[PDB]
């Protein structure tokens, strides 16, 4: 009669296990699952594990295709996998699960095509001064395909002291091995707060944080700190990274390497970085070079780095990156949040990697770096070839630019000018010349043209005659060019006839000397060094283009 | 047996009020709060007030953990506080709230942690033209983590008129003084459609504007006017605003101050701005700087700005900021949305702050602006000093880059190049040498170097004697040089010995002046005064690096 | 009882009942599924729904209600999203799939903040077919900031070009609306996006219809059923950010052009890669006017690479940028395009296609990479006012190409551009020869040229008066605002004791240096008859230009 109407219907007895006819309402709420509905049968006190009830909801929202709704907060002891394009929807903010799962798993894995997590929280104990307790979040493993994770809070994932393997509990909050996953506005934080090692992902518009400075672990940082990166990457190919507030991270806020990962072609653009105990954005060498280890092609543009401990923007040993359009600075914030425990403080750094690997092809332009120590705003290493700084850089309120070696002034391209001194000797055809310590050289680079003043003044000679070259041009060695030019334009104390004057040019089998010679009517001649007395003076000007 | 039963379950007399049992119907229908439903029985004609029926819901979806879904268009009178973690979710985008609220007061205030308001329409009175009506649409106040709206259209708030407080009722669409608020897919159109007066905003891909150009209200504008700004930002820190499309605003685009405000470390970024009554991106003084009214460290990156009616991209005693990659142009559809009332038309404007504070340390660059009436693609005024002018900035299909005074181009970095004139002088040791006005002087400035032609043509002289300086150099006074380079390439009507030359060197004690001499065989002379007719000529060229 | 549970929607629940609002009946009536009564659509995938999801859809929007579709169900009409309905899919696997005909869309979406969440809208997909045509999803003309987001759209094809719109065209997503969003969605059709309206924005994508591994035969050609990942005309305004395009079987990004005038877009932080014409394409192909141009493009922090005809191409375009962007190769180019060898530059200018001149554009900041050594930016004879920025770094590829001299003074090569000359003599009586031993360099830096000139005498004919040096490279008709020289060297010349050589640079015609020399305190313009048949000179300085 009616009763048995009532149960055909699931509008008593409603269970998703029963088959109701389509025009039903129990059928019309077959399409929404909640775990707290039967046959699942969820607890909802938040205490006592739910692993089971919400294993089988998501199961049969798999088999039925249905939506998963997690209404509570519940608790889990093993790990949920989401999987075949099921997507875990949180009712609120405070839905989701809080994680008894033990070391060595995830709380959450997603993986096939098309799954992902909308809301909520994924909670674990988050107990960081715990030397027990190793927990790990969320994972994209490797066969997650355009999955995604938005709006959750990921939080109070620990492991304190280093892994030696997976097996033993990292302190992820979020790894993504996947390929497309999406990471949105999402908080996470945990030891490692979001690890990518997959391919086109998108990190958009998240908070990132393992707070470090309030937390209260002694300090200096060390390797059994439970407070490292805010991201931190290897083996991540085309993500973007774009729009995060990334912050207060016991290590690095965005990490590439290059230790033990191949890590290319990714986009870091639009981001706030800023208060990390290591570097602000981090592209890094601790493994040596090889095929599959390397940082190479990364984009950093956009972004606002501050107030980070040793280093805003540090490239270790990186290939073709470019660092273009960012903001980089400190203030005297710095010495109050980092008290103790002085670092870098660089704006943008280049240096070789662990094991000696040079910067080579990087573009470092249009950035404006603000240092009130006056630390120079950008800095060059020994080795680095082929990186190109451009004029449209501000260091103006910053200290210039710095580099280790003046080589570096040929074999990479400073548009954002160069300066530096070198010491001038001669070099007669035969006998020698001997200079005065007063005498100076000046070099200015900008771009592929070098600027030079020398002042030459004579200390003592002893036989100098025939052909004499001033010495040595500072990048110059080893290096042709395709103009130059040079005048003498004041001299003192030389033997030289009335109507003789002298001329100088780029030695063009030697492109690190000037030859000096002299007019004699309708030619000249090569025979400068026996006009010279040790009491001799002259001042050369001018400038080379070099290839 | 039957009845009892279901309503035990929710099936009859369905009410959020009541317990049910979890695998009830009840219970599942509790996990959706619709404000129609008991006990809360919101009206639906659109017209009777609900205030106090969505209000029930709200605290019901608090209290109890569930989901608040508004399923019409709900009238409104007091502030709807949504607080804890709520969100709001509209049914369609005709759901929602119209409101009568009162001035002194939101239709929305949003507050706590992850709280926020997804899609619908939250609709003012819509009364530009009333003397009488004010009203204020969204507030996320101070106490706001990490809450959002999202897909929502936010119009019609309006008060015309000026307030004196807060308490007046104001006319802001969204107002955030939130920690990491999201505005995205929203429309957002009142008197100021936007204002944030928070911290790590991200204000993204929306739609924004007052359509002033349509409004039918009264030329000109004045303080009076119901069409402000689209974006209005006081004490704004660490914002993304980026993707937005925003136009035909009342006053500026986006605009950071600097009147009561310290704005810093924004990120404004691939925006397009275009058609608005004051500026498109505007940054600037208008109260006195201080530590607490400043605009710094704003990047302005990737935009497309055109036909604002005072300027495309403004920027006023502002300090460190950025304007890097902008697409800035006109076309002649200025003159008819402006007719009657010409402003700067500029498409990239450095400026004094209102009370004569500099421009201090900004960086442009690669920027392409198009102004077909010739105008100065940028300007550059007098007092700016750190800022540089990037050399990929291409003005090409504009007038040429304007500055103010000639001293800018040693105090500031010109990579794109400034070319100017002077009157040069000579300066004898003894006597007077006075110069014809055919007399020129050509300077062109090209990052740290100045290259130099003057030509010389005396007119009289008055017992000239001694050393002689050409001066004065324009930029270079109090400042030094690390080298130059100066020839004499023509001369004529000197008294010069048969072999004796002109030599030029810049006077290292005041390096605005350049030192003329001659050779005399082995030494040179300094009394090229005495060499000098009153018919005299020489050209000089070269140039000066300057530190 | 059952007069009550009929009254309130327990029973005989239907949408097209009326039941007060504490009803149950009520509560279920916020959420259509067209399953429910009384549409009761099939669940099976294959029989025609139609009637039934049209009927949901009319519903919905009468009552003001949300529409779940929460199976696949087939079509066979053009579904209509307007008045501002929402379509939400309950799964990744709910949707439509289409065998709708040729000459209509599965999907139209219209008027004002209409859409479409998740799910799938699938097509035949059946790219050998040589009758089957299809089009994915239109937002028309009338379409207010609608959107498509969550989304799966595939199997759109067409083989063969269409004549009108109306024989089906191939198209995945087609937007003629104002201020749409696509985003989230994966494309994969004929056109896998095409764009023509005004304010849209295509966030995060992922776009491609794998050419690569489709097994239709090469060489490609007008009847391929793989084109471009986007393609604009009439485009403007867009955002195109965060997408994924790959593996086209014409280019990554394309705007025209081609009957279309395409402005003010930002195409930023994409990655673009292994397209079988180019990866950000923006061309001239129909002639140029006031309909149809290429304008004000920005084109940003993109990473493009191995793409067959180069990574980014700009041809007959004006005021558009590129900037801060990587664009590289690598020697899986050789693989993936073996056997059909293309252009493999960076970043290239080109003429429209009826000649039309780039002017006005702005190339900085770039990296570029070529194992090959190929130029990593090329500019054509014709291109004015561009200006290519020193914050260029090609230094792992070729340096910039110029296709004629005349180049560096009416572009601004900020990144410098080398090249040489053969020098003549120009004496004011007779004629003087040079040795082909003679040699003319330049170098162009921004608006300064410095030059490098060895004089070779090789005979003369009885010159005399002054002498000029030319033709300095790009100078012609060109003038100057300073300018320097000097001459450093020279043999077998007539100069008496204490004269030298002078040289500036001729005033009149300012591609000409002239040569003369001193004479105590005057100068003399004499100095082609103080030349023998084996006189030498070396001279060098710059310009700077106006
Ligand atoms: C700075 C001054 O400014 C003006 O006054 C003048 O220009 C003046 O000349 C000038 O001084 C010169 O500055 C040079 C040094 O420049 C500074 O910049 C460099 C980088 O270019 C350093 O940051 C330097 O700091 C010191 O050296 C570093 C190495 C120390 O930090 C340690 O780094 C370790 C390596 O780890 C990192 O690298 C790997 C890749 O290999 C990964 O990416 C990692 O993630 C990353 O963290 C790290 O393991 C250690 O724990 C340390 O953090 C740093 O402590 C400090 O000692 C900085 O001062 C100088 O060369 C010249 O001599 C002048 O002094
Ligand atoms: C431009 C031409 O190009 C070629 O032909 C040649 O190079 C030629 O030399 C050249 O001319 C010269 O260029 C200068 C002209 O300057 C233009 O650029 C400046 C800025 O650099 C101005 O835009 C100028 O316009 C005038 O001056 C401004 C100030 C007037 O606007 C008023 O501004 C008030 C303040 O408000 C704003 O500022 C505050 C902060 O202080 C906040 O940010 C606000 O939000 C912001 O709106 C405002 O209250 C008033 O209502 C006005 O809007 C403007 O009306 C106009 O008077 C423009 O011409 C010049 O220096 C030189 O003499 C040659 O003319
Ligand atoms: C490359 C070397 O590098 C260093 O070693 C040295 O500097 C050395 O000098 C150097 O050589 C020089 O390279 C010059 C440039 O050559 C290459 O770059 C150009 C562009 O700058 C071309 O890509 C060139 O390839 C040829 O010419 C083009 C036109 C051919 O492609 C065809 O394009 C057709 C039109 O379609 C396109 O344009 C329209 C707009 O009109 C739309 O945008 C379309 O979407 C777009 O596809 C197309 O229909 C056809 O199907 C073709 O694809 C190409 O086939 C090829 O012939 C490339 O080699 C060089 O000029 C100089 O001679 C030196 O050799």
């Amino acid at each position: 009669m009616l009763r048995g109407e009532l149960n055909n219907e699931g509008v008593i007895n409603f269970s998703h296990a029963d088959t109701y006819g389509n025009d039903s309402v129990g059928a019309h709420l077959q399409n929404v699952v909640y775990p707290t509905d039967a046959p699942f049968n969820a607890a909802t006190d938040g205490t006592t594990d739910t692993t089971v009830a919400i294993k089988s909801a998501i199961a049969h929202c798999i088999s039925k295709g249905k939506k998963l709704v997690l209404n509570h907060l519940f608790m889990i002891t093993d790990t949920l996998v989401i999987s075949d394009g099921l997507h875990v929807e949180c009712l609120t903010s405070d839905s989701g699960v809080k994680s008894d799962v033990p070391a060595g798993k995830f709380a959450v894995k997603i993986t096939g095509a098309n799954s992902g997590w909308f809301g909520g929280k994924i909670l674990g104990k988050n107990l960081p001064e715990s030397t027990t307790v190793r927990q790990d979040g969320v994972l994209f493993d490797e066969n997650a395909e355009y999955c995604f994770i938005t709006g959750t809070e990921v939080t109070g994932f620990f492991a304190k002291g280093l892994h030696t393997s997976d097996a033993d509990g990292v302190g992820y909050g979020i790894y993504d091995k996947g390929y497309g996953t999406l990471i949105s506005k999402c908080y996470a934080n945990s030891k490692f707060c979001v690890a990518l090692g997959g391919t086109e992902g998108r990190v958009l518009k998240n908070r990132i944080t393992n707070n470090y400075l309030t937390s209260g672990e002694a300090k200096p940082w060390s390797w059994a700190s439970n407070y490292w990166d805010g991201i931190v990457s290897e083996n991540a190919h085309r993500y973007v990274i774009a729009f995060n507030d990334v912050s207060a991270c016991g290590q690095s806020g965005i990490y590439f390497g290059g230790n033990g990962g191949y890590s290319t072609d990714n986009i870091i653009v639009n981001n706030t970085v800023y208060a990390c105990w290591n570097r602000g954005i981090d592209m890094g060498l601790f493994s040596e070079k090889s095929a599959t280890n390397d940082v190479l092609r990364n984009i950093i543009k956009g972004n606002n780095t501050y107030n980070n401990r040793e280093n805003n923007i540090w490239l270790a040993g990186v290939s073709n990156c470019s660092v273009v359009g960012n903001t980089s600075w400190f203030d005297t914030n710095y010495d109050v949040i980092f008290a103790g425990y002085p670092g870098g403080h660089i704006c943008i750094s280049l240096a070789s990697g662990a094991n000696g690997e040079a910067c080579v092809g990087n573009t470092i332009d249009s950035n404006t770096c603000i240092d009130p120590r006056g630390n120079a705003g950008i800095t060059v290493p020994t080795g680095a070839t082929g990186n190109v700084f451009g004029s449209g850089n501000n260091l103006s309120q910053a200290g210039a630019i710095y580099i280790a070696s003046p080589d570096l002034i040929t074999s990479n391209r400073f548009e954002l000018a160069v300066t530096g001194s070198f010491t001038p000797v001669l070099l007669p055809e035969s006998g020698s010349i001997t200079l005065s310590s007063s005498s100076t050289g000046v070099f200015r680079a900008t771009g592929n043209r070098i600027d030079f003043s020398v002042t030459v003044n004579v200390s003592s000679i002893s036989s100098p005659s025939g052909n004499l070259n001033i010495a040595y041009l500072p990048g110059m060695s080893g290096k042709t060019s395709s103009t130059s030019m040079f005048i003498i334009d004041y001299w003192n104390d030389l033997t030289l006839s009335s109507g003789v004057i002298p001329l100088a040019s780029l030695n063009l089998e030697n492109q690190d000397q000037i030859t000096v010679y002299r007019t004699d009517g309708g030619r000249v001649l090569y025979d400068f060094s026996s006009l010279m007395k040790s009491t001799s003076s002259f001042i050369l000007k001018g400038f080379v283009d070099f290839n």
